[PDB]
């Protein structure tokens, strides 16, 4: 039950293991409605300044609202995310996993409170359903070729 908007490799990657997020969502209460917004470097690069008026890419934009749980529209890049899991040699699946329970994590445990940005609570809350829905994508490992790893 996540809504989709936008366009940019994200959207079929969340299609993948969107039940997957419909779990957690489901388990906490399951009526919640995260509308992520794909956009690449450069789209964002604009619609961050069509709201911050800035001119600047970013990892991830999230959408500024404090209610029950968030029922709001946030943005995610991934070709940023990417640019830092390339030299980071990091599972993009997993940087943009965050962004996706992003949604879920935060209604998943605090409510309008997020103190210090985020607490022990949300690190591992954050990894639990990370691993949990990475639980599936875990089967896809790596997501690249490297003619190395075998």
């Amino acid at each position: 039950m996540i809504r989709i908007l936008g366009e940019g490799k994200g959207s079929k990657l969340l299609e993948n293991l969107k039940e997957k997020l419909e779990e957690i969502v489901k388990k906490e209460i399951g009526d919640v409605h995260v509308n992520v917004i794909l956009v690449s470097e450069d789209e964002i690069k604009e619609l961050n300044q069509q709201f911050r008026g800035q001119d600047r890419p970013t990892d991830v934009l999230t959408f500024p609202l404090m209610e029950e749980d968030v029922y709001g529209e946030i943005y995610v890049c991934p070709l940023i995310v990417e640019e830092n899991a390339r030299e980071f040699n990091n599972t993009f699946e997993k940087e943009l996993l965050e962004v996706v329970i992003h949604g879920i994590l935060h209604l998943a445990g605090y409510d309008h409170e997020f103190e210090d940005k985020n607490s022990k609570e949300m690190f591992e809350k954050q990894k639990k359903y990370v691993e949990e829905v990475w639980g599936e994508w875990r089967s896809n490992p790596s997501e690249d070729s490297d003619p190395g790893k075998r």
